C-alpha cells in the first residue's frame, strides 16, 4: 500500500449536494474545464515521465459520457466490489481503495516508463465518504456552488461547517494557484445562471 498522499476533488451546492438522477445536476463548461486542468496538470520537468490517477466508484464511471472516457491523459481506476468484467482497454477495477494503491504501485514501479504524480479521488458519495476516512486523504479541491438545485446524492462530510473547522482549514487563493499551477479566477463566476467558486480545503496527517 501507500506512500503518497490523496486529494478529492468535488463541485457541489451550499447544502453538499453533488447529483441527482446518477448525473451532477447543471451544465458547467468552465468549471468542467477546471476539473480537467487539475486532474491532468504534472510539472514540466516531470510531466516527462509522471502521469495523474483519477479514482472513481463505478457509479461515476457509468455516470460519465461514453463519449469522454476512459478520462485521457490519466490513470483511470474504478472501485467496484464486484469486479467481475470491466469494460476499458488498460482501464484497471479495484476492490477498494487501500486496492486501488496497491494495484498501482504494482502496476507503476520500477518495469514502467510511467510514473505516477499525484491521485486524485472523483467520486461518488460513497467513494468520498472512504476517501475522508483514510489516513492518506489530506486536500479536498471544492468547487461551491451557491445555489440550492434538488439533488438526491450528497457529500458525506460537512467540512466547511463549524464541527470541522479545527481539522479542514480553507486555503488562501495564490496557494490554490500555486498548486494547481495555472492561475485561477479568484471570487465567484457565473456561468448560465448560476453562481460559484474554487476552493481549497486542507487537514494535517
Ligand atoms: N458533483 C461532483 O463533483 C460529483 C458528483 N457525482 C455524482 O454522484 C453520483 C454517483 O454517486 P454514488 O451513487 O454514491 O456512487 P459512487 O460513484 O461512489 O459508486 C458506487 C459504487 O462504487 C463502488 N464503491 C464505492 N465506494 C466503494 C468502497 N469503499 N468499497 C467498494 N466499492 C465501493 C461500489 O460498486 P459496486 O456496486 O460495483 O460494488 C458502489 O456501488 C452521480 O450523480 C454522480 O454524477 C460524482 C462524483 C463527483
Ligand atoms: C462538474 C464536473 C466535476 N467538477 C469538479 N470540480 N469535480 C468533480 N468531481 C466533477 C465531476 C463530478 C461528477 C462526474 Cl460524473 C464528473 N464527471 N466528469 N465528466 C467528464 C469530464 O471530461 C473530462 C475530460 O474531464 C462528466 C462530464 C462529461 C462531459 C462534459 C461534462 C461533464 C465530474
Amino acid at each position: 500500500n501507500q506512500q503518497k498522499s490523496l486529494t478529492l476533488i468535488v463541485a457541489l451546492t451550499t447544502s453538499y449536494g453533488i447529483g441527482r438522477s446518477n448525473s451532477l445536476p447543471w451544465k458547467l463548461k468552465k468549471e468542467i474545464s477546471y476539473f480537467k486542468r487539475v486532474t491532468s496538470f504534472v510539472p514540466t520537468f516531470d510531466s516527462f515521465e509522471s502521469m495523474n490517477v483519477v479514482l472513481m466508484g463505478r457509479k461515476t464511471w457509468e455516470s460519465i459520457p461514453l463519449q469522454f472516457r476512459p478520462l485521457k491523459g490519466r490513470i483511470n481506476v474504478v472501485i467496484t466490489r464486484n469486479e467481475s468484467l470491466d469494460l476499458g482497454n488498460g482501464i484497471h477495477s479495484a476492490k477498494s481503495l487501500d486496492h486501488a494503491l496497491e494495484l498501482l504501485y504494482r502496476t507503476y514501479g520500477s518495469e514502467s516508463s510511467v510514473q505516477i504524480n499525484r491521485i486524485f479521488v472523483i467520486g461518488g458519495a460513497q467513494l468520498y465518504k472512504a476517501a475522508m476516512d483514510h489516513p492518506k486523504l489530506d486536500r479536498i479541491m471544492a468547487t461551491i456552488i451557491y445555489k440550492d438545485i434538488h439533488c438526491d446524492v450528497f457529500f458525506p462530510l460537512k467540512f466547511r461547517d463549524k464541527e470541522w473547522s479545527s481539522v479542514w482549514k480553507k486555503e488562501k487563493h495564490s496557494d490554490l494557484e500555486s498548486w494547481v499551477g495555472t492561475k485561477v479566477p479568484h471570487g465567484k463566476i457565473n456561468e448560465d445562471g448560476f453562481d460559484y467558486e474554487f476552493e481549497m480545503w486542507t487537514r494535517d496527517l
